[PDB]
């Protein structure tokens, strides 16, 4: 642990299944920050997962979670609820598309994929968004991810778009919903972090190496750029901030054509 | 008729309920320029519903189609590749939510809804557009219609406001895939059009920068901007047709609050 | 003469100094509609230069106008009083900014360029609108030209990007002052038309959705909504006329990099 | 002092005039995180304005600047550079327009307004970008503040919507020139705060009140809020954000009409 920003504060993190991803990345700053955390893992066959990566961070409590299973999350509410008595803060790390559609044309998606796609992707963060309400009786701050493919078209997303479009502007609606009892609703634009040494995915390494030599850094996006930002809206820092998505993506977002 | 913008353009409009509806003033716009459309209407039973305002459009083919259903979708258009052979213009008007979900709060959705709002005000659109896709020979244009509650909170627009958000980005990489074939698409983001529905149009009208609400004619005219030759060079846009009212950042201090 | 949607509106179109102008592809289709225009030139030094281009569009008045010049700007709106009475629409096409600052790094930047771009390429617009408005008493539609550079860096576009983001608000805020006229104020945010120059139009053409480059005749179309009465009903937007840059985040994966 | 977070970072805050405006909240909250400060006054006669609250900071080096002036500007990085070597941020929280004008109509605005507020309030932060620039060779951050009406019409603003909508185009150019270097250049768009008991203005009660009811906080922007977000995007944890416009509105940007 290396400072006290979120010292006092407990909160659900949703989505870490490895220590390369960008929900881990957000574990470890808050972690090290003091934060009190709970980890989710899809079911008991990832638990062995799961343990050592909260092991290390320091983490006691680990519960079931699948953001598609109503009853899944409900009862993982409960369980906080039964832990804690009150929650601080919610990350919303959970992304799901069906990825031989991502190969091809965004206008031949079907309609499963992207009625599946919706609903991990966007509606479930509504969802976790109502329960997590009666438990943040002393404001609080609620975090999803997002990316560039929400604003602009890139290459490899297709409907994963169309599902962040919809979750930014799902973030705006609840910011107004939550905002009277002081919870934040806000999301983090992450521009492309690597996170597997072989994608085997041409278009990723294209996505990658494109964002290193045109963002205004001229670099990547790394982990604790990620989790810095995830402090400062998860953290007292934060507590104008709501219904925003902030871009942690060293600046790509404000390239028109290429660096030069 | 009253003009040629549109001769010699076949296209098919999507969602003429009546002739207060976003699609009609469109079809009225474009029949007036001198396309050639089709109407659809939900189902035979729905079907005495379309036929006046096909009637007085001088619509001459209309055919039954139900958004949610990819075999209807399928059908239809084989029926205007065997009528027609190709095809210029796609206008999409069609929107569904749960009326009782929008009067509550937007944090209290549920999944059922989410996804049957996103599946006929949303995918639908993208759908539609594969099956149009391979009619579209000569190019052409496929147009959607969008509501600032895309962009801003607007109250008990809820679900609506996330799927129309969902809609303006499919535009955006449907736009990328159609383009290869010269095929534009655009979305206009409505103002209200002259309870709930009335103080939102009360509250447009004094805010807009132009002090009225947007009309029928409005819409039909930025519809025949993005489907006749006059906007080849426009794709992916979501053009404002809302006297203004996208650029205002808070209420007129010269308008009353109500 | 091709169409009528411009019958009977007279307006004055500013920047025609060539045949490649936007302001020449707006005049050229604004005058294919019927519309009655006047041009304005610079100098008498350099009327020599607009008198052809006022002939083959068949403008009968063109009147002489510095638009960094606030009496220039008064005596050309004297003189289209005088002559007309009245106005229908005014294209302000107009931008200047120090070539070799361009070809340097933004923050590098002098004051003195910074003033004079900021003056020439967005309060100009202002200043006319200003001066149009005791004219533009049936309404009417005031229009400029803008760039992706306003939302995005395009690199070697450094001030003029600062300039035209400028000139994209002021589009706002003048729409709100001339609305209660029912004057619209729009912009076009145009692609570059078909070394820094080439390299950008060669960009756009690989990435942009529909693949080819912007033409005049595209940005006459977009004008032709926004000043004609089928755009009477949107104020205060920038309609991108880009053949759909404007939604691509990223170099396509099928075009080279140059 | 309260943290750390500032702690050896080195900086200069250009605009506290008074312990009521925004640059003051931002001088205040990274002085409390351990930074090391060098405030700004416009001359000789406002040193006796400005030395009570760099003694109230634990400021010690305080410098005449006129924004206006770029040989004033100069001086005083001159002194910033003979005093300390390097820089590690720079706030420019500096505005001028004719208040004369802010009460008409924008479309009735005049030339040497807009030319000096285009000077001052936009202007002036490239050409201090550009003499930070050199003295920052660890990287660093330069943030300026907006105002939504930058995006918006909003009520006796005029010119300066138009001003701050080029300010937030600079730092996106801004950004990609500096980046390379590892500097960010960002700015907060803040909510409005209530800086007079009585400015004798009506709109600006409406505005005020107007963002205070209709906003999802249902509160003002605070001197704090902008305080925190400058923390992070000045401190390390915002490393990863560049070319970015943050809203630290209580929420106001999300809002299309009015709370219900």
């Amino acid at each position: 642990r290396t400072g006290m920003l979120m010292e006092g504060k407990k909160g659900v993190i949703i989505g870490v299944a490895n220590d390369k991803s960008l929900a881990w990345g957000i574990a470890k700053a808050v972690c090290a920050q003091g934060a009190e955390v709970a980890l989710t893992y899809l079911s008991e066959t990832f638990k062995k997962r799961v343990d050592p990566l909260a092991e290390s961070l320091g983490v006691k409590l680990t519960v079931p979670c699948d953001v598609s299973d109503a009853e899944s999350v409900d009862n993982m509410f409960k369980v906080l609820a039964e832990e804690w008595g009150s929650l601080d803060f919610v990350v919303h790390a959970v992304a799901f598309s069906d990825k031989n559609e991502l190969k091809g044309r965004y206008v031949d998606t079907s309609l499963g994929n992207f009625l599946t796609s919706m609903h991990i992707s966007c509606y479930s963060f509504t969802y976790i968004a109502s329960k997590a309400e009666p438990l943040m009786t002393n404001g609080g701050s609620i975090l999803t991810l997002s990316y560039y493919g929400a604003e602009k078209v890139v290459p490899h997303y297709n409907v994963m778009g169309v599902c962040k479009a919809a979750l930014e502007a799902s973030v705006k609606y609840l910011a107004v919903d939550l905002g009277k009892q002081q919870i934040r609703v806000n999301a983090i634009s992450a521009g492309p972090v690597r996170t597997l040494a072989s994608s085997g995915i041409s278009d990723f390494h294209y996505i990658l190496t494109w964002n290193k030599y045109n963002s205004p850094l001229r670099r990547n996006t790394t982990l604790d750029d990620v989790g810095g930002a995830a402090l400062y809206l998860l953290s007292d820092l934060g507590r104008g901030t709501t219904g925003e998505t902030v871009h942690v993506d060293c600046g790509y977002h404000v390239v028109g054509m290429k660096s030069v």
